[PDB]
């Protein structure tokens, strides 16, 4: 029924994986994550929704010679974490913030095997950075920065045309978090949202506008 998992080169050593779900009320929702190649190793930036799509994604790269060295989930929702259970089962290291794992635990979900905390975290020193801007889409949302190509993966926090599911959002904090993200990452060449097309740094401004507007609307 749905379109198939898509894998497409974004930049040198950077691929976008897109998986799909049909959500009641929203229609067909694409979900973007990244695969980042460092030498002969691959790192997943968010998992697809399902174990099946995660297995497809991993084997696409294995079959091309890359070893999967780990995955990082940008927040606790299943469009970022759905694949952790399968990855653990393959002894592929999974990473999430401490806050994300606590939210998984509390949601009754399997957690990543490695956790980190703090505002900045190197998944791979000088190549794959994780940054916590503050709460917005969810309390735990982090973003991932790739310094060489200046690519920002913004996950479900980057929401340039509407905020999406607010079930777990903190709309009071989201404009401060987004303003912080915009100042820190305005030099990004590419910004990759979870659910909308890749754009440039202006997606950070659009997200701040959507956050402010959403705060104002709620009064
Ligand atoms: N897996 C899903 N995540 C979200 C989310 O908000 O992150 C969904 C809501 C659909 C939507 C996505 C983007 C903009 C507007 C609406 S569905
Ligand atoms: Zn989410
Ligand atoms: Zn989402």
């Amino acid at each position: 029924s749905l379109p198939d998992l898509k894998i497409e080169k974004l930049d040198e050593g950077v691929y976008v994986h897109t998986s799909f779900e049909e959500v009641n009320g929203w229609g067909v929702v694409p979900k973007h994550g990244l695969v980042v190649l460092v030498n002969a190793e691959a790192y997943l930036i968010d998992t697809p929704f399902t174990a099946k799509d995660t297995e497809k994604l991993v084997t696409w790269f294995v079959e091309r010679g890359y070893k999967i060295k780990g995955s990082i989930s940008s927040h606790f929702h299943s469009d970022s974490t759905g694949g952790i259970e399968w990855l653990n089962s393959r002894s592929i290291p999974t990473y999430a913030s401490e806050l994300t794992n606590e939210l998984l635990k509390k949601d009754g979900k399997v957690q990543a095997t490695n956790s980190f905390s703090g505002v900045n975290y190197w998944l791979v020193k000088n190549k794959i950075e994780v940054f916590y801007p503050g709460p917005g889409h969810t309390p735990d949302n982090v973003v991932v920065w790739l310094p060489e190509r200046k690519i920002l993966f913004g996950g479900c926090f980057i929401k340039p045309y509407g905020l999406g599911n607010l079930g777990d959002a903190n709309i009071e904090a989201w404009p401060k978090s987004a303003k912080l993200l915009k100042s820190k990452y305005g030099k990004a060449k590419l910004v990759v949202p979870s659910h909308s097309e890749v754009g440039d740094a202006s997606l950070l401004k659009l997200t701040l506008e959507q956050a402010v507007k959403g705060l104002n609307e709620s009064k």
